[PDB]
């Protein structure tokens, strides 16, 4: 069995920039996924071979997880906030795509967005 290799994390050549609407998405919405009880399974990427899903990459071809989120926002990868919330969006998404209405995963991602969507209700207007 074979896991795809994450998310790119680091391109020295893709611009970016430091905003506080990005300094926000690390310091109120990361922060605030992060530490919650439901965040371990979207700490890193989905690992198919030790989870024994071997159809989880022939169903989802954009992976995103709240590891390589934070990778993102810490190594100042991304140009604006909505790239780092589609990031977010899809993370989401592929879990509502993949799994069934009521799985434990999907309650864990359902109470992890019910944060998200609050807090993105205050992002900041730009500096
Ligand atoms: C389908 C799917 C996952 N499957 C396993 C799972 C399911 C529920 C809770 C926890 C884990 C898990 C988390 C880490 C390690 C082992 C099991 C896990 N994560 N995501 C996002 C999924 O969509």
């Amino acid at each position: 069995s074979m896991n795809p290799p994450p998310p790119e994390t680091s391109n020295p050549n893709k611009p970016k920039r430091q905003t506080n609407q990005l300094q926000y998405l690390l310091r109120v919405v990361l922060k605030t996924l992060w530490k919650h009880q439901f965040a371990w399974p979207f700490q890193q990427p989905v690992d198919a071979v030790k989870l024994n899903l071997p159809d989880y990459y022939k169903i989802i071809k954009t992976p995103m997880d709240m590891g390589t989120i934070k990778k993102r926002l810490e190594n100042n990868y991304y140009w604006n906030a909505q790239e780092c919330i589609q990031d977010f969006n899809t993370m989401f998404t592929n879990c509502y795509i993949y799994n069934k209405p009521g799985d434990d995963i999907v309650l864990m991602a359902e109470a992890l967005e019910k944060l998200f969507l609050q807090k993105i209700n205050e992002l900041p207007t730009e500096e």
